[PDB]
Parts: structure tokens; C-alpha cells; sequence
């Protein structure tokens, strides 16, 4: 939809994946919850939003399985005990919707996937390395 | 541009890896606890025979109304891993490279007797491509 010499002058927003198509999870859902969506839908991490749609954190199975991998075997049960804020990651720079496009490539170097917001800090889609990579191999081919 | 992959390939040393023969509990805590989502599963010849990746090792466990974690010692890596698996060679050009792991996080690089050689990811590709534009 863009040509070579428009894609360094984009947003964010124009290659975003737009957040009805992102399964996510809530603040206040317990870690089983999460592992379920993470492993059904097969992502390596989910967006985590509040009961008013948004952005807090990003979980990931890596994280869930760090909490319950016990002293001498997997402890299951802390799955229902544990919420999904508690063990969240929330140290992830904030991207928005109108950010122009290289904020958006700068970001994804050190994190598979960033998740887009608004000034409201509602969330609106996620910004991934595939995206970045799928758009830039267009368009140095061209 | 003119560059490999090998140039720009985390070479294997540094790769953390499994062995054909490990059960899935062990290459979930390696996952775990490198914070890797795929590692490549080696033989004791280094030769890379696929990737094991924590998802893999969640859809091989999803019972009924629970995770079945206590199947996780008791199933080997080779009984889940993923084979069909693209490779590179040390000298494919980067944007061969490049192509590949648009769908993939990172790609295995072995020579002719599959021995494995490091893998090349999308983070060092963007890296580089940060300062070709």
C-alpha cells in the first residue's frame, strides 16, 4: 500500500496489528488463565490490560513458568494462586499509536513484540519484529 | 548487502541447546531459564537434528481441565521437537537470511555434515538493517 520512498515517513499505527485481532489477558486473572490463552493462540507473549482496556504489562510463559518451577517439583496449584500482575513484565517503553514508524523499529532490537497505545493509554495493537521484517524485505528487494 | 550470515550468526558456543535424549522437563527449564521460546536440539556429534520450543512442550501436555506437568520428565525432546526446520550456511548471503526469518525467530546455521554452527535472529538482523537505512 506504500511505496519505498513512504515507509520511513509512517506511523506506528499504519503497520500495527490491530488489537481485535491480539488475544489478551487481565491484570486480575490468575496464571492459569494466561498459560491457557499463551499456549492455545501459541504467541510467545500477550498483552495484560485492566478492566478498562488498558495497556499494563506483557506475560509470557517463560515468566509463569519461572513462578512455579519449585524446589523439587513443578508447583501447578500457584497457577490458581497467583494473578497475572504479579509476575507481568511492565518495564517495556510505552509506543503509541502516531509515533513515527522508526520508534517503532528502534524498539522491537530488544523486545519480540511492543504493544501500541493511544494517548489514553488505551490499547490499540501490537507493533512486532515480523511486521518491521515482512516491510523492510519488500522494499530493499525494491 | 555483500555481507553472510556467518558475519553476523551468534555462533554456537554461545546458543544454549538440548541434547537428543533429554526429557521435556529439562528443555522447559533451559527455555525457562534463559528466556529462549526455541533451542536447538543437538546429538553428541553437535549435529543439529531440530528445535524444541516451549509451546511445542505446552500443546504436548494441554489434558483435560489441566496442564499435565507431570508427563514433562517422562517424554523426550525427539518425541515433540519440530524437524522441518530451514537452515543456513555460513556463507549464504544476509539477505537469504533476512528472508527467512521474517517467519521465523531465528534460523539454524550448520555445514555439510549438519554440525551446528549458530543460529542466525531477527534481532541482529534489525540491528544491522538500523544502520543500512
Amino acid at each position: 500500500s506504500l511505496q519505498s520512498d513512504q515507509l520511513l515517513e509512517a506511523t506506528v499505527g499504519q503497520f500495527m496489528i490491530e488489537a481485535d485481532k491480539v488475544a489478551h489477558v487481565q491484570v486480575g486473572n490468575n496464571l492459569e488463565h494466561a498459560l491457557l490463552v499463551l499456549t492455545k493462540t501459541g504467541y510467545t507473549a500477550i498483552p495484560v490490560l485492566d478492566p478498562s482496556y488498558r495497556l499494563h504489562g506483557l506475560i509470557g510463559t517463560n515468566m509463569i513458568m519461572n513462578s512455579i518451577f519449585g524446589l523439587e517439583r513443578i508447583e501447578f496449584e500457584k497457577l490458581d494462586q497467583i494473578t497475572v500482575e504479579e509476575v507481568m513484565l511492565t518495564d517495556i517503553p510505552r509506543l503509541h499509536i502516531n509515533d513515527p514508524i522508526m520508534k517503532g523499529f528502534g524498539m522491537v532490537i530488544n523486545n519480540g513484540f511492543v504493544c501500541v497505545e493511544n494517548d489514553e493509554q488505551v490499547f490499540e495493537g501490537i507493533f512486532t519484529r515480523r511486521v518491521v521484517l515482512k516491510e523492510l524485505n519488500k522494499h530493499i528487494r525494491s
